[PDB]
């Protein structure tokens, strides 16, 4: 059986040919240059867990993709219909969506010495070095999905001088209609010293261009 707390993915309707398994709060990418990206049939989505499956993160470009929000609780004998999927997301009931993010030093040519923290409303504030894999940052229950989450964003030196580098704020928005994540970021907020760019859907990539 599936357990309520966890997702399990096979390659063959009915749960057949081959079986697959995926804790909550995971991401993955199936891919291997667009033929084999599916490499799946049957999946079963625990009463306390969702899935999201995003063809190829599409940007609100001149085409939309493939996109699915696997709801909390059912069981999908095929999705072909949505073969499109070469990004998977796995979130617990804890969590409604999550957003890749990463560091990148413009700047500071030394690595891992440079640490950024960020912290949305209330949320398990998430810390992470410049050199380390994309980060997830988990966003709880935020409905109406169209509202602004405020949150902060703080990034220090862990060498001297360790100074505060910027210390700002952010905004996250949602929007269901493709399950697109949008950052706001005004110049009475964020600092003119870091920018982040929207490398692809729900996922966000902040490049440090100014040490001040
Ligand atoms: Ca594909
Ligand atoms: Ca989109
Ligand atoms: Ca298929």
């Amino acid at each position: 059986s599936v357990d309520a707390n966890k997702v399990k993915f096979f390659f063959g309707k009915n749960c057949t040919g081959e079986s697959f398994e995926y804790n909550k709060g995971e991401t993955v990418r199936f891919n291997n240059g667009d033929k084999w990206n599916d490499k799946f049939m049957s999946c079963l989505v625990g009463s306390n867990v969702r899935c999201n499956i995003w063809e190829h993160n599409e940007i609100d470009t001149p085409t939309p993709g493939k996109f699915q929000e696997l709801a909390q609780g059912s069981t999908n004998n095929d999705l072909t219909s949505i073969n499109g999927l070469s990004k998977f997301q796995v979130l617990p009931g804890a969590f409604q969506w999550a957003v890749d993010v990463k560091i990148v030093n413009k700047v500071n040519s030394t690595a891992g010495s440079y640490e950024m923290t960020i912290t949305p409303y209330q949320v398990d504030k998430v810390a992470c070095k410049d050199g380390d894999d994309f980060v997830q940052l988990p966003i709880p229950k935020l409905t109406p999905p169209d509202s602004e989450i405020v949150s902060h964003l703080t990034v220090r030196q862990t060498h001297t001088p360790y100074d505060y580098v910027v210390n700002g704020s952010v905004y996250f928005k949602y929007s269901p209609t493709t399950g697109q994540v949008t950052v706001i970021k005004k110049d009475e907020t964020f600092p003119k010293n870091m920018t982040v760019t929207q490398d692809d859907n729900t996922s966000f990539i902040f490049n440090l261009n100014s040490e001040k």
